[PDB]
């Protein structure tokens, strides 16, 4: 089996894989809808309960399985416990990551045609009226990626658009096919730092933006204000859980992945608490203290937490861009903005068809190079579907990017934590650690975050099973179709390298 080269490289490529698009487009979002301050008290909690216990259990399961060479859930749920059903949950390993990364890929190439139009200096033209600011933005992405005037199911990519993202899809490759060590570490120790310099050089900017409408300061005084009264709203605890999973790549099945290719005599405690700790402060440190301070900075924090509320993109793509345009060297300023997330989603998007590249190789017995060709075939394929077809991308990230996650890592918890054995799990997680896990993290992981997730699942299953049968839209249906196909998909492939085995 393939192993990392050093030590750092593994936690840079882990951390590579956490920190991405994220922290630096959903955190800010979620933080500002939920009240600023009032996030973070739910999103603190989530991370010691939820986020940690899980990522260990991710890394341990990862080795656990590399070892005996396996890299993907349908492989590793079995060997953890005996039953054809363990197989069947395990697909969701691979469905998870490679839905997630159809729509992810084509969300990092935005960044990627964003970065160069801004660096060779094509973009909107603005003149003191905040729409006549925002306007020429907004009606910039619209073109980009062929935003339909009223609500129309079709979208129509520009040309640039659609070759920025077949380069995307070529630099995914390029990396992917050199291998864990060469391909991925490689890279992981040139973008990351290159990722935290921009970083840093962006929120210090971004904190010298003062205007008779607010400051960057009020911005992170609202994102830090405790507020008391969003504590009784089950929907901010909510919104915190789902981040948690999402920015630390849990139930994705990409931690187990990276995993599978540490040593089995490597340690998985403080490497893991490394990684996820370089995430959290890349979150709330970095990434919420660009765009939210920003907008509050030139719009108050009224009308920044109403901007947030409008979409997920319109802070990112949008009102970011047209704030720097309003200061000198704003059009380099936004280039870097671009530049940014390119690398963090580039980092993150490797990390997620690892799992299907890692599958073909490992259960099917393909070439690194034949898997990752057909993976990055199969993703470009399927992400026409995103492209061409409105909220199909909303469907996606709901389905997988939301719900998936947190079901298959109740999955995965209870499989490891329970069926397999609590003692062997909390044995095989400590095992060759550098240093071991506060004990009392033992009963949070067997107790506690197995029934926060139930409690969650149940809440949410009954808001969403009513409102699934009666949606208009047919995009939406059609994405739900393909996607159900595409879990056959990989069910049939599972059962083809079951058959090869015997
Ligand atoms: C594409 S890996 C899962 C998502 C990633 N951790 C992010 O926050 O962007
Ligand atoms: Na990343
Ligand atoms: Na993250």
């Amino acid at each position: 089996r393939e192993h990392w080269a050093t030590r750092l490289g593994l936690i840079l490529a882990m951390a590579g894989n956490a920190v991405g698009l994220g922290n630096f487009l959903r955190f800010p979002v979620q933080a500002a809808e939920n009240g600023g301050g009032a996030f973070m008290i739910p999103y603190i909690i989530a991370f010691l309960l939820v986020g940690i216990p899980l990522m260990w259990i991710e890394w341990a399961m990862g080795r656990y399985g590399g070892a005996q060479g396996h890299g993907t859930t349908p492989a590793i749920f079995y060997l953890l416990w005996r039953n054809r059903f363990a197989k069947i949950l395990g697909v969701f390993g691979l469905w998870i990551p490679l839905v997630v990364a159809i729509y992810y890929v084509y969300i990092e190439s935005w960044t990627l045609g964003f970065a160069i139009k801004f660096l060779v200096g094509l973009v909107p033209e603005p003149p003191t009226d905040p729409d006549s600011i925002l306007r020429p933005f907004k009606e910039f992405l619209y073109s980009y990626i062929g935003v339909p005037k009223g609500d129309e199911p079709i979208l129509k990519p520009s040309l640039f658009a659609y070759i920025v993202f077949l380069i995307t899809m070529f630099i995914n490759v390029s990396i992917l096919i050199r291998g864990i060590s060469k391909g991925i570490e490689r890279f992981a120790k040139i973008a990351m730092p290159t990722l935290f310099i921009l970083a840093v050089f962006l929120v210090i900017r971004v904190f010298l933006l003062e205007t008779p409408n607010g400051t960057a300061a009020d911005g992170l005084n609202f994102l830090w204000t405790p507020d008391f009264e969003k504590l009784k709203d089950p929907g901010v605890w909510i919104a915190a859980v789902g981040q948690i999973f999402f920015t630390l790549s849990l139930g994705f099945g990409a931690i187990i992945t990276y995993a599978s290719y540490v040593r089995k005599d490597q340690d998985i405690v403080l490497s893991g608490l490394t990684a996820a700790t370089l995430n959290e402060k890349a979150e709330v440190i970095l990434g919420g203290s660009i765009s939210i301070p920003a907008a509050v900075a030139f719009f108050g924090v009224a009308n920044a937490v109403a901007i947030a509320k409008a979409g997920a993109f319109n802070l990112g793509f949008i009102t970011l861009p047209a704030i720097f345009s309003q200061t000198a060297g704003g059009t380099f300023l936004g280039f870097l903005w671009f530049f940014l997330l390119f690398f963090a989603g580039l980092t993150s998007s490797i990390a997620i068809m690892q799992p299907m590249i890692a599958f073909l190789e490992d259960e099917l017995k393909l070439s690194r190079k034949h898997a990752v060709l057909w993976t990055a075939a199969i993703v470009f394929f399927s992400a026409h579907l995103v492209m061409f077809l409105n909220k199909s991308l909303d469907e996606m990230d709901f389905w997988a990017g939301t719900i998936g996650v947190v079901f298959f890592g109740l999955t995965e918890l209870i499989i490891f934590f329970w069926i397999f054995g609590a003692d062997k799990a909390w044995e095989e997680i400590n095992r060759g650690g550098i240093i071991k896990v506060p004990r009392i993290y033992y009963y949070v992981m067997r107790y506690i975050t197995p029934a926060f997730l139930a409690v969650l699942l149940v809440v949410w299953a009954r808001e969403y099973i009513p409102k699934i049968m009666e949606e208009t839209h047919w995009t939406v249906w059609i994405t739900r179709f393909y996607i159900i196909g595409l879990f056959l998909f990989l069910t049939f492939l599972v059962f083809l390298a079951e058959r090869r085995r015997n």
